[PDB]
């Protein structure tokens, strides 16, 4: 059985001719071998490439083209399973480098080519991370059925943040929460979390029931890469300010699609989102800057040292837990009342 | 001065290839007259065109082109500005049929053409409006500043969320939910708001200021739709025991996209977004269902019998509804019907 796979890449840096070259050497020696065909297109610092052949050699391939240093931000576009015919059955990898086409029939679908693709890598970097995991796994996301799976949620925002926005100009704020905002998407992602959206100033995402210690850990990370933060930056910088709460929960969430034709999206459904949410503002009250659920307790298998903060309502009572190290060591009242006059003039 | 405009849409059903032909013969015409060219290609049931000219004669064809019932779901998305030299000198208007391109060295071109282009149209379909919009207009999302604006914040969700998500299957929980949202979005919208994001069953929208009444109508509006759904269904219907609470709040925002590289959103900043959502929940314990606050009230000038309801901790402030939001319902019992109903 044959599959066909499609992706583009950014390519790594300048890359020369020569070493464009020597990629299709080597690529039509080892698809000889493994009676792989393809093409190989690239147009303004993107490669486009379509490999097909026996599947398991031609996972084997891109399993390598994955980690290959002279191209980045990989996404596979579509995959065709159990074709019927080669596509490109003559070339074990045909280059085409469509800059230096010059000819007047064909700059049209080049021209348009490289509008749809530009705005494609724009339109990627607005999806849920689940989006963009389904296309590159091959399926398309519209199609996906609705299903009832086991989540943490995460839910995470700025302190004080109505100071912020009433005392700070506008350029500043969006600064400083783009910054929190690079910060936490980075650190969700490299511990294999999925960002779902940006609300206001909060993060939310989720994590895998597998992933408890990972979504301990970087709630941890993100509180201690902004304490990094504030005393890297100078006094008159709002980054000086940026103290974060944390919540977290565990439960059975609906995840898929959702809407009308007027407007669709990938959502969560369920307890678990209100309950993180709720966890997250509590961290206000508490000598704690991340709280969780007795659920997402279970979820971890480290030797953290839990501590029971006592039953909290949620608009019955649940059991709210933190772990000592996210302990607290100011006092929050008091950091929103120096946010405040920090950020006073008179 | 000249601008190059460059766009995808779907062709309409049934249009042939007899049409398609007169599309081209008529821009032809009226591109020589006003001195535009372009090309016109199509593909696996997708328009893409290329137009370039003077700026007032593009954008007069454009708007014409919007309204042209041969293709619909039409996206801009590409407007270059200033150009110096036009793309396609000789070509009033250049019609490509890329189907019938057999040439064994153009498919790959085209094969990649269709692909990359069917999975743009899938991600445009998760795209925040506010994002397309600024697309649609030629505007840089990831380079445009977030600005300072007047809004008026609307948030509304599902009565006794919780317990129906406890209490029913997946698919009908879907279901339920995709009729709350689609109801809640086909009025805002009606009303000129801008819905924002769903979080969980949660709606979030915005009015401008001038836009307090549509507000309130909207809002009323939904209300109103849901109790017509639920008499409408039977009683072995989840959507029977479908009711809503709605938040409202005035107040300075930065809207804009937010994020990194690695992801953006289009979202609002400010303190009215928690106001309006702290008022949805509030309904709960209320005998209506909207609460807003002062400022809503202040942009507002239909003759409402706006309603006091005291001093609330959400400093406390003044919650005010409309006489029309009364509920004919006991909150409590109704939650309390949702868990039994669904026993
Ligand atoms: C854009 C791009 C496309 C590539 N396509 C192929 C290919 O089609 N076949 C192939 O064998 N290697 C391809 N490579 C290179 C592989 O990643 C790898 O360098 C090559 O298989 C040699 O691996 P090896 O020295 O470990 O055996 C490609 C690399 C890049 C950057
Ligand atoms: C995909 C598409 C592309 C079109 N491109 C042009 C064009 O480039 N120039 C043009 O005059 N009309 C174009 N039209 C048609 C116009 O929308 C309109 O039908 C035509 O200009 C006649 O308009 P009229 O009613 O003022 O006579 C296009 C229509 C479609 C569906
Ligand atoms: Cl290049
Ligand atoms: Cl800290
Ligand atoms: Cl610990
Ligand atoms: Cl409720
Ligand atoms: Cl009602
Ligand atoms: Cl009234
Ligand atoms: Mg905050």
């Amino acid at each position: 059985m044959m599959k066909r796979l499609v992706y583009i890449s950014k390519i790594s840096g300048h890359l020369s001719l020569e070493e464009i070259q020597r990629i299709g050497k080597v690529s039509i020696k080892n698809n000889q071998r493994d009676n792989i065909t393809g093409v190989l297109l690239y147009l303004q610092g993107l490669f486009f490439q379509i490999l097909e052949g026996e599947n398991e050699k031609v996972d084997k391939l891109y399993k390598k083209i994955l980690v290959d240093d002279r191209h980045t931000n990989i996404l596979c576009l579509k995959t065709e399973y159990d074709i019927t015919d080669r596509m490109f059955p003559n070339w074990a990898m045909k280059t085409i480098n469509l800059n230096e086409n010059s000819e007047l029939m064909i700059q049209p679908i080049k021209s348009l080519l490289q509008t749809i693709t530009q705005s494609h890598r724009v339109l990627e970097k607005y999806m849920p991370a689940r989006v963009i995991y389904l296309i590159n796994q091959g399926i398309n996301p519209l199609t996906v059925e609705p299903q009832l799976v086991e989540k943490i949620i995460f839910f995470s925002d700025i302190l004080a943040f109505s100071t912020l926005t009433e005392k700070l100009p506008v350029n500043e704020v969006v600064i400083l929460v783009n910054r929190y905002f690079s910060i936490c998407t980075r650190i969700i992602s490299a511990y294999g979390g999925e960002v779902t959206k940006f609300i206001g100033d909060c993060v939310m995402a989720s994590f895998t029931k597998e992933q408890g210690d990972a979504a301990i850990r970087t709630s941890l990370d993100i509180i201690s890469e902004l304490k990094q933060l504030r005393h890297h930056v100078e006094a008159t910088n709002p980054l000086h300010l940026l103290y974060t709460g944390i919540g977290l929960s565990y439960g059975h969430v609906i995840e898929g699609n959702m809407g009308s034709s007027l407007k669709m999206d990938h959502t969560l459904l369920g307890d678990a989102v209100n309950v993180a949410a709720r966890l997250e503002a509590l961290t206000r009250q508490l000598p704690y800057a991340l709280a969780f659920t007795a659920g997402v307790k279970k979820c971890c298998q480290a030797q953290w040292t839990f501590i029971n903060l006592g039953a909290h309502q949620v608009k019955e009572a649940i059991e709210v837990y933190t772990v000592n190290e996210a302990q607290k060591y100011y006092d929050t009242l008091q950091i929103t009342q120096l946010i405040r006059q920090t950020l006073e003039n008179d």
